[PDB]
């Protein structure tokens, strides 16, 4: 019976939607989204997929199944995008593909998986990380330990007590890093600290477990993923999620991936069928809509050209609303170095206002903003830059 | 480390595919497939599907995140069609649904709604069922009883064996029944046994899932529901897994939907959050796609009739597929009432061939089944019922 079951508690993100899409005051400004917004304050559709998705409606025959780890041309496509070309992860056979609902999808699944075949108990997730993270694994029954990360004073990635916690971590603990653009700190290791972080990474024998899901909206494509990449020449094993929600802005449509890296051809197939069997008895096999999109466009040379564009085109906006929030406090006249905002990346940062600052901001100025004072900077255009820098001043 | 993880074994329905798309001699044929299959012998995609993506495809705006639950509309309409229209269920609004990932989706949420919400250890599974159903269960944590039902002699509905297995379950164990289309017995239920079996079911204290996963394969949309009706006037609780992949041939776009009905509006929705907290840990949100297709043909009367015309066709092509094979083996000359497969609905039924026989038939001849002598009588045409019938006597 379900009468006495007790109501679940409002998600860290989505109770914001619904007071905003309520605040009478329609002068309001929501920054806790997590989703894109143009110029306009609209979430389109990419031209790349709205072409990409009338070559479908024109090609399609069948509806039929897909396989359980999806299109192979979307498979190989995600590889080449993670590991690059000449890759011998790939050129070995050393990583399977599967297509999954989502980067939260290849994360349950990695999870799954995981929890179901191996002695992972825990995962290092960090502080502050992506909420669901920790519901994700927790479903999975894994632990989710955290290794500092964020230096609230300095606004920064202190290595130092990152490192420090993660010794804490026994050899046979998955660790999960962002491949770019920490969800909700924006700061990201540099290349210098992700090669000493992987080296010390497997010196201590920890299971990589990669979240990449804002590939392209930190430096490009290529340079988003020197990281991983830096990682995976070091290791022998290794899972990463990608979520192709942001970069394509196909959020609904659920298109992500879970690669798994091993030792070598024999052992990927050996433990991959068991990752497939994870999801066949998750949701059977993947929706192949978003995926067939994303799978067109990047094998049609026309087409990928097209997105690469419109991924700068997105990058460069959300690289230049930060520039704008930062010097356009400084002319509102703020008392404080808000510099950092500049040298972050991806969608978020976090504000460094008080629980209590977010609050009065979104009760006295209708300007809504997460609990954690992150702020989706995608969410400011050039017209609402103004009255937003004013608000928050006003509550400096 | 996953270098000693062991292999899984093959899907006891995959293999098949496989040794099928091999198998040398182009005369085959792929009775084990589950999917539909027209006169041609392709599994096309639906025009009330096709007129209904042009149309998104010229209306979409965003790709934004739908919520938990999916599309509204989507879920008025599969609660239309489950509990019909003056449903109560509908009217008091004790009934919440959520679109999800396919009929497995559905069915693995429940599982770990249920499995997370509730004292529920096992569920009653019938033998035989589709068998990723066990494989679902499991990986919530939940243990899978079997009651009878099959009747191997008479090919028929053991009533007895079955209210006879049921009652060494506990009030308090969900017992998994099938709205019609019984995979792959293809034996269902009559609506007095229904009735019968819904009214010990509440005097025990059965908690009903109902996978519909088949709904207008058997009678039609209106009357293949009666069944789930009936136990959801007497029952305050319940909880239905719809699958769209069938009966719309969305197969890979993953539509489906898991519905909950508790006693009151207060309790459903108390519950329903914790379905949607074990959505947002397994996948987030549900791909739009499919179920955009599926709300604006139910919900326009013009697209609407040409998709219950098309259904209503497959039905009739299935529903005569089973008189061929049935007099034409009569004709070839079989010594074996085979009559029992025109009483069956859905795709499916039991030949009563041995392991063996399907085995020679496949082996000498190119006829592929399941190892369970499982044939899908959707695979079957009048063209190669002929060679069909044929191999199979020759095996008698
Ligand atoms: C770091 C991180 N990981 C995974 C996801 C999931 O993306 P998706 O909706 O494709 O699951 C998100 C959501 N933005 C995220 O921020
Ligand atoms: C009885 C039963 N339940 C659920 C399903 C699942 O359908 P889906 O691929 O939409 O998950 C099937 C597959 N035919 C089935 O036969
Ligand atoms: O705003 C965020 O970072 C959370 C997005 C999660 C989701 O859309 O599932
Ligand atoms: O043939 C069957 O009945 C199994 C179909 C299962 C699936 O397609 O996920």
């Amino acid at each position: 019976m379900f009468e006495n079951i007790t109501a679940a508690p409002a998600d860290p993100i989505l109770g914001l939607a619904d007071l905003f899409r309520a605040d009478e005051r329609p002068g309001k400004i929501n920054l806790g989204i997590g989703v894109y917004k143009d110029e306009t304050g609209k979430t389109p559709v990419l031209t790349s997929v709205k072409k990409a998705e009338q070559y479908l409606l024109e090609n399609e025959t069948t509806k039929n199944y897909l396989g359980i780890d999806g299109i192979p041309e979307f498979g190989r496509c995600t590889q080449e995008l993670l590991f690059g070309k000449g890759s011998a992860l790939i050129n070995d056979k050393r990583a399977r593909t599967a297509q999954t609902p989502g980067g939260t999808g290849a994360l349950r699944v990695a999870a799954d998986f995981l929890a179901k075949n191996t002695s992972v108990k825990r995962v290092w997730v960090s502080n502050p990380s992506w909420p669901n993270h920790k519901s994700v694994f927790n479903s999975a029954g894994l632990e989710v330990r955290e290794y500092a990360y964020y230096d609230a004073e300095n606004h920064t990635l202190d290595f130092d007590a990152l490192i420090n916690s993660l010794n804490e971590a026994q050899a046979g603990d998955v660790v999960l890093f962002h491949g770019c653009c920490h969800n909700p700190t924006g700061i990201d290791p540099t290349l210098e600290q992700w090669q000493t972080l992987a080296q010390l990474s497997v010196e201590k024998g920890w299971l990589p477990l990669f979240d990449f899901a804002y590939q392209g909206f930190a430096r490009g494509l290529e340079e988003d993923a020197e990281g991983l990449r830096a990682f995976a020449a070091m290791h022998k094993e290794l899972i990463v999620a990608s979520s192709y929600s942001k970069n394509f802005g196909l959020y609904n449509e659920r298109v992500g991936a879970c690669t798994l890296v091993a030792a070598d051809s024999e052992t990927v197939d050996r433990a991959f069928s068991q990752m497939k069997a994870a999801i066949r008895a998750n949701y059977s096999n993947p929706p192949a809509h978003g995926a067939s999109v994303v799978a067109t466009i990047l094998s049609n040379d026309a087409l990928r050209a097209i997105w690469e564009q419109e991924l700068t085109d997105m990058r460069q906006r959300i690289q230049r609303m930060r520039q704008l929030f930062v010097n356009t406090l400084q002319e509102k006249g703020a008392n404080r170095d808000f510099s950092f905002i500049i040298k972050q990346n991806g969608m978020f940062s976090f504000s460094g206002l008080t629980k209590e600052q977010v609050l009065r901001l979104r009760e006295e100025f209708g300007v809504y903003a997460v609990a954690s004072g992150r702020v989706n900077v995608a969410g400011m255009t050039p017209d609402n830059m103004a009255p937003l820098c004013e608000a928050i001043v006003a509550v400096l």
